[PDB]
């Protein structure tokens, strides 16, 4: 069948996890207000079941729960996120430090260890402070790069004695694409004629402006953390980047090429960069004046600024030739020329999960790992997040809504996926389930789940494993 036995001595198994969606306590602890706070309380209806993240799944308090469910599950990690605003409650040190949350996460780094289980810490999970959003609109501004440094520093201080394992941004991606062009998450900002209807942004600068100014920030932690703390606490430092696999809608050249525009847009926008010193050729190309420039100092920064990369994949996309449409109408969604749909003459590419952007397909996993060896120099890789998820449904009786085997056969085939692509040449040292437990999954709140363990959200928060839960802990023997 296929178990760690089948994988490489030493590769690392985990669950991920993040601040937001995990932990509550939102107004405790002396936690300042985050965007995500700010978006699903002045904008519930932009929320599929008008929800937030106030309690969320309790870890919080729940903590000690979780980590048992993890050694139980036999996890060699847990990958999870520190909450900017729980460590400095509004983003600024000059702010203050809030000892109460570095407490908190000592608890939470103590308790991992006690029981074996590596912790790979998240700085940024999409928890932006909202301090900083009124004071300077946020990661638009230049200024968030040292408020970022600052907060990461203090995260290598506190924490780093035992953490050996940092990345710094979670999916870029989709924070500026969902928070800067659709305007469908967090901080809200869109053109008025986008998806989002927004009062203020633009989808054709903003998206470029906030995710430079990540780039610089990731780039510039990098630096900090290698030349005054990776001598004395030797631990490596990342970035978690999301991409899909692009399937060209037919054979056509157009379509091909198409597949590589939606790649080099979505994966190469911060891959070139890191691999190469410069945007993809593409999107310089294509985007002209409204994607920003590295100076030559800021592109020697960026070149080489990892250990390791953080790979997140969930799906698979058609990839179609779109003609410009233009000139007023720009935004970073249709920048790439190319149209990305799920469904080919009425056939799904592969059967469709809770999430309606989520397609279930296995050999996509394989083509871009792959890919990452073949056209990035084959670099040190994690995979940070691979998971799918079913129906928040309350009608079904307790016992029901634990027999996951639609997870089950999503595992079975991408860990089947990855072993035959880590047998070809992939770099890939380790691999975290998206997620150990049920949580808020943003914009669609709790309608939908996509943990190994229930979470009850009408009875305390209480955990239950579903069956994929059985199937990890077999997995995962010895
Ligand atoms: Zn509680």
């Amino acid at each position: 069948p296929v178990s760690r036995r089948s994988f490489p001595k030493g590769f690392i198994f985990g669950t991920a996890s993040s601040s937001y969606q995990y932990e509550g306590g939102a107004a405790e602890g002396g936690r300042g207000p985050s965007i995500w706070d700010t978006f699903t309380h002045q904008h519930p209806e932009k929320i599929a079941d008008r929800s937030n993240g106030d309690v969320a799944s309790d870890s919080y308090h729940l903590y000690k729960e979780d980590v048992r469910l993890m050694k139980d599950m036999g996890m060699d990690a847990y990958r999870f996120s520190i909450s900017w605003t729980r460590i400095l409650p509004n983003g600024s040190l000059r702010g203050g430090v809030n000892k109460e949350g570095i407490k908190y996460y000592n608890n939470l780094i103590n308790e991992l260890l006690s029981k074996g289980v590596q912790p790979f810490i998240t700085l940024f999970h999409w928890d932006s402070p909202q301090a900083l959003e009124d004071k300077y609109n946020g990661f638009l501004s230049p200024n968030i790069i040292n408020d970022f440094k600052d907060y990461a520093e203090i995260c290598f201080k506190e924490f780093g004695d035992r953490v050996k394992n940092w990345i710094t941004f979670n999916e870029p991606w989709t924070f500026c694409s969902n928070g800067y062009a659709t305007g469908l998450f967090a901080p809200g900002r869109c053109s008025p004629w986008e998806k989002g209807n927004c009062s203020v942004g633009d989808s054709g600068r903003e998206p470029y402006t906030a995710c430079h100014h990540q780039l610089l920030a990731h780039a510039e932690t990098v630096r900090l953390y290698k030349a005054k703390y990776q001598a004395l606490q030797k631990g490596k430092i990342g970035i978690t980047l999301v991409s899909h696999w692009f399937v060209p809608f037919s054979r056509s050249k157009s379509n091909n090429d198409a597949a590589k525009r939606a790649i080099d847009f979505m994966f190469g926008w911060f891959m070139d960069p890191l691999i190469r010193g410069d945007y993809p050729l593409s999107m310089r190309g294509l985007v002209g004046n409204r994607l920003p420039q590295f100076t030559k100092e800021q592109s020697k920064l960026v070149k080489g600024a990892f250990d390791f990369i953080g790979l997140n994949y969930y799906t698979a996309n058609y990839a179609d030739n779109l003609p410009p449409s233009n000139g007023l109408n720009n935004s970073y969604t249709t920048d790439s020329r190319a149209n990305l749909t799920g469904v080919r003459n009425g056939i799904p590419i592969g059967p469709q999960a809770a999430s309606p952007w989520l397609y279930v397909y296995p050999q996509g996993f394989r083509d871009l790992l792959l890919y990452v060896k073949e056209n990035y120099g084959n670099p040190t890789v994690y995979i940070t997040e691979n998971g799918v998820d079913e129906f928040n449904n309350k009608t079904l009786p307790l016992q029901e809504a634990l027999k996951d085997d639609a997870r089950i056969e999503y595992y079975h085939k991408h860990l089947l996926s990855l072993l035959s692509a880590i047998r070809d040449g992939a770099n890939v040292k380790g691999y975290f389930a998206w997620s150990l437990l049920d949580n808020f999954e943003w914009s669609n709140g709790y309608t939908v789940r996509f943990g190994i363990n229930f979470v009850d959200y009408n009875d305390g928060r209480k955990r239950y494993p579903k069956n994929s839960a059985h199937w990890f802990k077999k997995f995962l023997l010895k």
